[PDB]
C-alpha cells in the first residue's frame, strides 16, 4: 500500500516544473493556508452524456492535493439509465463504495486461482460493496433513473485500467494479429472492435 | 497501515473460540457463499437518543467480515441537533468522510510541531474531508436538522480513542491526583467531570 | 507489498484442513528438512499445445512452499511459434523477466493518467524487462522457433488476470447486454467471443 | 510504519529553503563527515520547572538527522517529585521504554473494542514498559526523588499529541459550546480550564 | 518492516504445540492479566565470563510475548575490560542504542556501493547510536571498567547473524575448500579458525 | 519491503547534482522515451579473472533506472572453474534465483536462534534457490566448466555485504585488537588476513 507519513501534513506542490519524486514534493506548510483538508468537489453530478452512459469524477491527488502522503482518495460516478463504467482494475489499491441514489449492478471477478468466479449483486441506496486490490470489476445502470455512488480507495491514486479501451484503443493500438491470436476470432471483428475506440475514450 | 492481501479473498471467522492472530483467521472459501463483499448494514439512521446526541454505526471488520485482509472499513454518523461526536483518534488509520445531510463543524488539530493548530470548517452535503492518521478531530450538528455522514478508513479496524471517556471514565478510571496535576484544577473540579462519565458511555 | 518476514523460515503447510490465515500457516521447523530453499520445477519446457500456443509453469507459494513470508516467486512460460501469453494483469506484484531463448515481442500498456500509451519490444536472449505492479501486458512469439522466458514477482502469490478469459469466459460469464454496452457492439458479436472461452481455458 | 530504507545513508537536509517531501530531503554523502550515526544530546537532564513538573528532550529527526529514513528515533523525560508526562498520543509509532532512576506510575489506556482497560504499574530502575501504536498514557513521578527514563520509537517522527494541550489551548482554541457538549459541563468549569493552557504550554 | 498490528494488543501464545504462523498466535485477551506490557527482565547485569567477553540479554518476543505485532523489541549487553560484541548484523532491523556505563569502541560498516567505509567513535554514558538495517557492525570495551548499553530495534524478532560463529562454527560447518577460496589462506589456517568456534558459541 | 510506488512510472534522474532523496528523484515523464522498461546489459558474460574468480554484473536503480519504486532488480554471476561468490548478506532484500548452466553448491546460513544451520545443495541448469532477506549465503562452482546464474530481488538497491572484504580490508580497516578478540587467534594470523583484501577487492 502507499507508503505512511512522516509528519502531520504534506499539500502536493503541482506545480509544472516542481521537482519529480514518488506522489508528490509539498509545499511549505506557510504557503498552504486553512482549507487544504477540505473540498467541495463531488457536490455535483458529472455529465452522463458519454459513449459509456457514465460519468467519473477524480477527487486524487491531483484533484485534492491535501491528500498527499496520506493514503486514500475518492470518487463520484454518475449513471445515465441503461449506462455502465465498463470491466476495469485499480493496480495500486483497494476499492469501498456505497451506493447513494438508484439501482446498479456491481460485479466482481476472481483471478484464476479464484476459478475467474464473478460475484453480482444489485446495489441501491445506502448498500455498500468492496473491491479487492487489483481485481476486474464493473457497474450497471439497471434502473430507470439517473444513479450514483460515491467510492473511496487505500491509495491517493489508485490508479485505472479501463479494459474495453486500454484493449482496443491504446496509444499506439495493440497490432491486430496479436488481439487475433488472443481473441481467437478473425481480424474483421478485432478491427470492428478498434473503429469503436479510435476517438480516444 | 494494514498488511497487504496474500490471495484474492479471505472472510474472518468470527467464532469465539477461533485460533487468534494478527487481523482475524478466514473461513475456508468453500463456507463464503456469493454475498461477503456486499453489506446493507449502513442503509439506516443511528438512534441518535445519546449524551453525545450522535450515534456511531460501524462497519468494520467485526461487523463486515469480508474486509479482512483487504484494509478498507467504513462507518456512518447520525447528528441531533446540537449533537457531537466528542475529540477522538483512530490510532491505526487515516480517515476520508462525506457529509450526506445537514451542516457540521468539522475540525482537525495538529500535533505539538504543527503548533497545535485547530482547522475547522462547516461541512455541507456532498462536501469532503480528511483526517491524517492518528490526530485529535470532532464534528458538531450547527444546523436546526438532523445530519449524517460516511466515512471511510485506511484499516479494517482503525479503532476509536474517544477523549472525554477515556480521560474520565476508563475502567478503572486514571487516578484523581493523576488528573488535577495533568488538568491545572482542584480535586472537585476532576471529580465533577469524572461523574458525568460513571456510566460508561 | 506483501507482509515482511517475523523469522528466518516459515514454509507453508498446504494440507487441505490447515487453519487458513492471510497467506499460509507453516509447518513445525521439525518437520522441514533441509530442502525447502530449492526447487527443480521449472528445468523442463511446458506443453504449448493449447489455445494460446503458450503455457505457463509456476513456482508460487503453492507450488514452492519455502517462498512462504520470503516476499518473492518466479514463473516459466513457453511458446510455440506464433503462440501468445495474452493481455493480463498481477494484481499484487512487481513482474521482472528474462527472455531465455527466443523472440519475444512484450508490450506494456500505461493506465488512464499515461494516456494508456504501449510500450513494444522485441526482446531477445539475455534481454529483460520490468512490469509495474497492476498493469496490462502480453508476449507474443514472432520468432520461428520455441522461445522461453523466466519472470520473478515481489510476492509469493502475484495472482493472474487473463483478459479475455474473464471478460468472456469467467464463472458464470459477464451478461451479454453489460458486455455490448461495455464493448459498443452488436449482441452477436459478444455472443461469438463468448464462444471461444467456454471450455473454460 | 515508516518507509524503509532504498541505501545505506541519507542524513536529513534541514535547511529551510530546501524542497519539501515525505520525510526529509538528504544531504549528498560528500557533506556529511564521520559522526552522523551519533549523538550526545541524551547525556544531560532536562529542566523540570515548568507546570507539568517534566522535560522532554528530544532526538527526533529534527535533532538527529542521520535517523532519516532508519525508522527509528529517541527521546529522554525528566521527572520533578510528583511530575507528570501528562495523558497523550503518538500518531506514527509504538513506543519502548526503560526507566533509569527513581519510580514511576506508568498507564496505558485501550480502546473503545478493548473496554478502554487501564493498565498501570509502578517501574523502577531497569525495568521496561510498551505502549501500542496511537494509544492514549501517561507517567507519574510517585518517588520522592527526581525520576528518569530513555524511550524509543519505531518512527523517525512519532509526533506527540499533549491531550490536556490540544483540548484546552489549541491554536485557536476549540469552542467553548463544542466543549461543554463534549465534557459534559457548564461554561464556567470550561473557561476556568481553557485559563490554565492559555500560556501555550 | 515488521506488519503493522490489527488490533489495540495480541499477547504472543509461546506453547510448543500451537499453530506456527509468521510470526506468533495471539493468546485470547480473557488469558492476559494486566501485566503483559511490563518487563523486568533487563534490570540484572548478564554473565560476561564468555569468549566474547560479553553477554546478550535479550527482550525479544520470545521473553516478551506482549511485543508481539507491535513492531519493536530491545536487548541488554554487558561487557567485561577488553571485552567485545564481535562483527553482527540484523536481518530484519535497524537498531539504536544508548550507552548506560563505561566506555565503548562502537564501529558501524558501509556495504559495497558505500566503498565499505568504517565509522568508529569511543561512545560514553548517555551518547547514542543508530545501525541501519542490515550492516555488520560491532562494540570493543575500551575502558578499565565493566561497560553495558541498551538497544532498542524496529522488530520484534531482529535476528542475530554473528560473522565470526557463522563463518567458522556453523551446524555443520562451511567446508575448508569454500573457506581457502574465499579467505585468500592455506587450509591449516582456516581449521586453526575453524577449532575457535567448534564448541558452538 | 522497498515503498510501493504512487504512480505507473518514475524513472530515475542520477545526474549528480539531482536533489537526494530516499530512492532516487525523477526525470519528467516528457524526457523518457519508449525504452527505459528494457535492458539488454544481462546478455553478456562478466569477466571471472578476479581473485574470487567469479564476477558481478549488476542491473540495480543504478543501472537500470526504469527500475526506480517498482520494487525489483536483477543481477547476472558468471563463474571460473573452483570460482566462489564468497559469503555475504543483502541487508534490504530476499533473494531468489535460477542457475542457467554449469554445477554451482549453494549454501544458505539460518540465524542464531535457527541454530546456526547450513543449508547446502549442488544446483543445476534451471534448478532454483531462494535467500531470506538479511541471511549470510555463497555460491562454489564445483563443476569443470564456467558456470552462471541469474537472480532477482524484491529491492530497486537490495546491497552487497561482502563479509572477507568487509572484515578484513574496510576503509580504513577494523583494528587489529578488535578482530584478534572476535576471531580467537594470534595478531599474526590477523595481519596475514588483512594483507590479502589491502588492495581493495
Ligand atoms: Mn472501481
Ligand atoms: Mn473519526
Ligand atoms: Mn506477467
Ligand atoms: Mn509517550
Ligand atoms: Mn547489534
Ligand atoms: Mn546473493
Amino acid at each position: 500500500t502507499d507508503p505512511d507519513p512522516l509528519q502531520d501534513f504534506c499539500v502536493a506542490d503541482l506545480d509544472g516544473k516542481a521537482v519529480s519524486v514518488n506522489g508528490h514534493t509539498c509545499k511549505p506548510m506557510s504557503e498552504a493556508g486553512d482549507d487544504f483538508l477540505f473540498s467541495s468537489k463531488l457536490t455535483k453530478a458529472g455529465n452522463t452524456s458519454t459513449p459509456n452512459g457514465s460519468a467519473v469524477t477524480e477527487l486524487d491527488v491531483a484533484e485534492w492535493p491535501g491528500t498527499n502522503t496520506l493514503g486514500v482518495s475518492m470518487n463520484r460516478v454518475d449513471f445515465a439509465p441503461g449506462g455502465t463504467n465498463p470491466p476495469h482494475i485499480h493496480p495500486r489499491a483497494t476499492e469501498i463504495g456505497m451506493v447513494m441514489k438508484g439501482e446498479l449492478l456491481v460485479g466482481i471477478l476472481g483471478s484464476l486461482d479464484s476459478g475467474n468466479k464473478l460475484y453480482s449483486r444489485v446495489v441501491r441506496a445506502g448498500e455498500t460493496f468492496v473491491i479487492p486490490r487489483g481485481l476486474m470489476h464493473f457497474q450497471f445502470n439497471v434502473g430507470k433513473t439517473e444513479a450514483y455512488m460515491v467510492v473511496s480507495f487505500n491509495s491517493q491514486n489508485p490508479g485505472i485500467v479501463f479494459v474495453p479501451l486500454t484493449l482496443f484503443g491504446s496509444d499506439p493500438p495493440i497490432p491486430t494479429p496479436v488481439l487475433t491470436k488472443a481473441l481467437r476470432v478473425e481480424a474483421g471483428v478485432v478491427e470492428l472492435l478498434k473503429s469503436k475506440f479510435a476517438g480516444g475514450s
